[PDB]
Formats: structure tokens, sequence, C-alpha cells
């Protein structure tokens, strides 16, 4: 299965994010995973 789509919920596990991505909660909304890296 792909790895977990980036700016994507945290739901499932809460903070499952695939590489060294960042799971960053809003305001009160869950969180999203974020990828450190950007371009390169």
């Amino acid at each position: 299965e792909d790895c977990i789509p980036k700016w994507k919920g945290c739901v499932n596990r809460h903070g499952d994010c695939c590489e060294g991505l960042e799971c960053w909660k809003r305001r009160r909304s869950f969180e999203v995973c974020v990828p450190k890296t950007p371009k390169t």
C-alpha cells in the first residue's frame, strides 16, 4: 500500500506519518503529516 498522503489527517494510529514527516495539529481539527524537506 502507498505511504501516508501528505497534508492528510492524522487519523489511524494518530501519528503514523510515512517518512520523517511531522503531524501538525490545527486549531481544533485533527493533525496532518507534513514532510520536512519540500523540493530537494
